[PDB]
């Protein structure tokens, strides 16, 4: 059982739910968790989800090596993990793990590209990265070493690389919030925020209500011609004159089964979207010991024989050494969206009795209508988990005009959409600021930055100025504290 | 256009054949290499058949740290990458790159299972992993990171634990002679061969005719008790008694692309068993300048619908700047086992040509006819491919009695199958004294190890003595130069 309440600990509930249910198990390398099939199987399918969309886009998977040369990593020029010794021999040259492979597979695209007729190239790779910070990590979202996955692409145009860069990003979006269920905003980084070395970054952000924080959930970056430059990636068009190419990187990573986990989860512990639970439906006979085990048995292979046939995915807990009581206990805490009871009353009925997840809700069904009916309810429970996020979404993010209204708001555990004059050294001023502010108030008990400006902008009206600057403002910009 | 001939300067032969066909590309870090979507490809589609076909077993797949602790891989106690700083900072205590995630895995597995009825505990994962020797690399088959799946398995007997050991191995022949269409023998490594820590290794071996070597296809460890003794790992049955669980592990690389390559290529470059071809057919239309092109091209569009109603993998060559004499080699190189011209007569006449790349025989076949034909034709590539290398596996094994038959056979570059008294300072033996004798040889211009003692043993007249040590002879077993 999960304990610890979602609305009071808000950390010690996330190490439960992920712990209890099986997801993560810790190691004795810090900063590095283990995936248990239970999350992992999560993983695979927002995969295969992603993988077909980008194959359809011309996209080809590769793999790139996992160290790079520290010159190699000197020709862009910090959180690198640096190899230096084969067992006892020291290295020549000291190599380092890969924290993201663009100065890793940009040499080879130098070589590759030759001709326009050699573009777009578009590769994607699944591996891991690490990230090696000191500071306090958490499993999922801030970790030491994490799976993603990071695709590349080189393109004749400017236009032709932004317009993949925003088709990835709305990929993202379908990750979160069509596949996990998870409202996602759509915008572009700030100049401080953005990618190093790109031109322009643009992402899709999640908001955790509990704690008031923004976390970026993806993420989709306009190279431009910048990392062409340093790799002299050039292509000859049909006249002969060489042009640099314009690039796209861009990756996702198990960070958002964290979101997901931590957006659904409640009191009792994980709760699955349908569409990525690998089990949507557990079937728990009842198991009294005066009556027709074998019947009851048989009757829910034959259910779960008529439920594959529509795809969904079922199990049977028939352990007749837990009683039903410690199932249901057992696969709410690990977040089985549907579970499906059947006895020796329902048998006689033909029916059989069906517990959603979400809400608690029971309903009879009838063994005829029973697959029609799981599909149906399976896309209320995903519908109805995306607009209740939805709605704590919006009711998160505060619009305001003016710096003495921020405080407030983050003392909500809010975000705030403010009109912004997008002058660096003001996103600056503004992260010291509200960090001395929260320092000085959690004495008698830090930082806001900008999360992103989003894609979506409310009306400007004409006059209205910077809500820091007293500047002219540009647009709407999305702050809150963040991870 | 591959130039260097298979039979006479192989190895450049080989480098050509995966270079030319865009499936490796260099890197700045020697042992390591680039896998373009060609090469790709072809990974997915045996990691798709493997993944299935443990599912089915009941294996999961999960995902464990790439680093280990000194201490955690002491506990077993060379080839292994160390991690000593991050950025500047030293680390605390050097952490290892994995060269195997036994040590990695196997604590946690000492505290998941408690009760016999979590037995069996199956999991797999990919990832890649690093064996960082000094000695010259091969693409494919010999390199310092290779991308590899790993299944770590327990069991409450040691009965259940061989018996998966054994299916895993029969799952390793399909990937080889089913998927790849390589055959392989199947059998038990030597004492001094094995696995370190475990209790037997089984093996799916392989032959190189062109150089005479044996090599390690995958491979199928019965681990017995003796890393459950090492980390802890203990279950109580019914009663309450604490035993040791009994555990498998298993691998298989991307070297299976590599003796894949080598099987079946010829002087023209690579040749690509259908089951695996990411491309099956290549579509060319005959474009001359005084025709309805788009009636070609259209009705090639036409053809593909069909094929890939069929479940066909198909792509049309449409270039306009590229002869079909260019697009047919650019497409042998590459190994695609099916070309398909189109061009006005065949329009006329309401057939295609269809040209197979294993032996260049040529058909004529009716549109109404293709996806039956090429369906037949696909299944008669890939069985052929099969049946020929059995065939040089088996022109490449000589049976001997004698240690004075060894030197010729190796010198035929064949393998050799002799009764052996298995006694382990003999296997040194002889790899000492053929390794010595190969050098005295090429003065005038090394050594033989075990292969593996196969499962299928040929008839042991009943007073046969070890071809080296003249004591009884034990089994059959069979010996080359190996990688
Ligand atoms: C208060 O304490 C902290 C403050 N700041 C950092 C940490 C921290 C602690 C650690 F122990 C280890 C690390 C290193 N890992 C990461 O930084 C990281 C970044 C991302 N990112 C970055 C943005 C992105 C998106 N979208 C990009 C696509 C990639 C995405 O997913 C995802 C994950 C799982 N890990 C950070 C702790
Ligand atoms: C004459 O020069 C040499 C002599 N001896 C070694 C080398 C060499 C050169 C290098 F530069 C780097 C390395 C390290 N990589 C590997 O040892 C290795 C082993 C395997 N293995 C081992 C057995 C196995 C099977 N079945 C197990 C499942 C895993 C399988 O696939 C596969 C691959 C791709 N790489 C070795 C060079
Ligand atoms: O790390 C990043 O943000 C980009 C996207 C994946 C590859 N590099
Ligand atoms: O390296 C080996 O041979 C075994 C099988 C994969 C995991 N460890």
């Amino acid at each position: 059982m999960v304990t610890a309440k979602k609305d009071e600990n808000f950390s010690e509930w996330y190490t439960q739910a992920i712990v209890r249910s099986e997801m993560i198990e810790y190691y004795d390398i810090s900063g590095c968790y283990i995936m248990r099939p239970w999350a992992f199987h999560i993983w695979e399918k927002v995969q295969r989800f992603f993988d077909d969309e980008i194959k359809k886009m011309g996209v080809e998977n590769s793999y790139f090596p996992m160290f790079v040369s520290r010159h190699k990593l000197e020709k862009e020029k910090p959180e690198v993990a640096w190899v230096t010794h084969y067992g006892d021999s020291p290295l020549p040259e000291k190599i380092a793990i890969r924290p993201t492979s663009e100065t890793i597979m940009y040499p080879a695209y130098a070589k590759w590209i030759r001709s326009h007729r050699d573009l777009p190239l578009k590769l994607n790779q699944w591996c891991s990265v690490v990230r090696w910070e000191f500071k306090q990590p958490t499993p999922f979202l801030r970790t030491r070493e994490f799976l993603w996955q990071e695709g590349h692409t080189a393109h004749a145009t400017e236009e032709e690389a932004w317009e993949l860069v925003l088709d990835i990003l709305e990929l993202y979006r379908r990750w979160y919030e069509e596949c996990l269920a998870v409202p996602v905003i759509k915008g572009e980084k700030s100049e401080g925020e953005k990618f190093a070395g790109g031109k322009k970054t643009t992402t899709v952000e999640a908001f955790i209500p509990e704690n008031g924080r923004g976390i970026q959930a993806a993420t989709s970056h306009l190279l431009g011609t910048n990392f062409a430059k340093m790799f002299e990636i050039e292509f000859e068009d049909e006249e002969g004159h060489k042009r640099l190419v314009h690039q796209t990187s861009w990756g996702c990573t198990t960070r958002s089964l964290g979101v997901m986990i931590m957006t659904h989860g409640d009191d009792k512990g994980l709760v699955i979207p349908p569409r990525v639970a690998s089990v949507q439906v557990v079937i728990i006979p009842i198991l009294f010991k005066d009556e027709n085990t074998g019947e009851i048995l048989g009757k829910c292979r034959e259910l779960k024989t008529m439920l594959e046939k529509a795809d969904i995915r079922v199990r049977i807990d028939d352990r007749s050494n837990y009683t039903p009581g410690w199932k249901y206990n057992h696969w709410e805490v690990k977040g089985v969206p549907l579970r499906l009871e059947l006895g020796p009353k329902d048998l006689a009925k033909g029916t059989a009795r069906v517990v959603r997840r979400d809400t608690g809700e029971a309903y009879q069904i009838s063994w005829a209508d029973l697959a029609p009916k799981l599909l149906e309810l399976m896309e209320g429970i995903q519908r109805s988990l995306f607009e209740k996020a939805k709605a704590r979404l919006h009711e998160g993010i505060e619009k305001i005009s003016t710096f003495d209204e921020v405080m407030p708001a983050l003392n909500r555990k809010h975000l705030v959409l403010a009109p912004w004059c997008e002058d660096p050294e003001s996103e600056e001023q503004i992260k010291k600021e509200t960090q001395k502010l929260s320092e000085i108030q959690a004495i008698e008990a830090g930082a806001m930055k900008t999360l992103c400006i989003p894609f979506d902008q409310p009306p400007m009206p004409e006059g209205t100025k910077c809500f820091y600057t007293g500047k002219p403002a540009k647009r709407w910009t999305l702050w809150g504290r963040s991870y």
